[PDB]
């Protein structure tokens, strides 16, 4: 299953994170986004399939992916829609939000250290899983 | 060499987009950004840096790479500083149409180029990482 993603909203500060989890290395995409609207995980959906091969996505199946919008953008990347990361993820967002100014820079730097920490690291397995295919 | 990407600017309807190249596949990671200052540029190579493993990065050494934020977030990141963008802004204009936003046709332009296929750029990057 190098093709299977689990995606799953968080919230901080106000705003909105979505974390996109490859489940078998536990490798981390995610990006703090506009709305939780349609239009914007339509938008993150077709980043994340543009930089891995991605077949299949597990979602909380909530209201920003009934409408037409996501559904076109899966349809057009040949996705189908078919745990604690958020936990550990803040945790990490937690030890380093004081260096940043902006929540945004906090979230990204959270991702580096999730996926270079290792014995093997996320990163490492995402591609040595994905290189195998 | 596995970890050497080449970070370039492009510009498309007054909005700035930076394009990162992994030299040895040809594999991008682009994103318009709100503007070219350090602070964006800061920005986008952490995200980078997170996602793949960033040796060194050859870019344009123009002025939003001499300020303090980019500075620190290459040495936060562990990463030194030291073709397909024309090709990019031909899917970009092959896909535009499509999406109301600029950024969207630009996550198009991305995805169509590291499929399009021996092997991808998607696949050739995976192949070298994995090998070492
Ligand atoms: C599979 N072996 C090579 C890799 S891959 C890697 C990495 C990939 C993505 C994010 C973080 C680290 N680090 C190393 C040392
Ligand atoms: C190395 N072989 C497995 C891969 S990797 C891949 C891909 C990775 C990133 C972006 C696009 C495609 N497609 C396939 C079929
Ligand atoms: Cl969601
Ligand atoms: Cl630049």
């Amino acid at each position: 299953s190098p093709g299977i993603w689990q995606l799953d909203c968080t919230h901080l500060e106000g705003k909105v994170i979505l974390v996109a989890v490859h489940v078998a290395s536990g490798y981390i995409e995610a990006e703090v986004i506009p709305a939780e609207t349609g239009q914007e995980t339509a938008y993150f959906l077709l980043k994340l399939a543009g930089r891995w091969p991605v077949k299949t996505v597990h979602t909380d199946n909530g209201s920003n992916f009934t409408g037409a919008t996501v559904r076109a953008a899966c349809d057009w990347a040949g996705i189908k829609q078919e745990e604690s990361m958020n936990k550990e993820l803040k945790k990490i967002i937690g030890q380093v939000r004081d260096q940043a100014e902006h929540l945004k820079t906090a979230v990204q730097m959270a991702v580096f250290i999730h996926n270079h920490k290792r014995g093997y690291s996320a990163g490492e397995r995402i591609v040595d899983i994905i290189a195998t295919d």
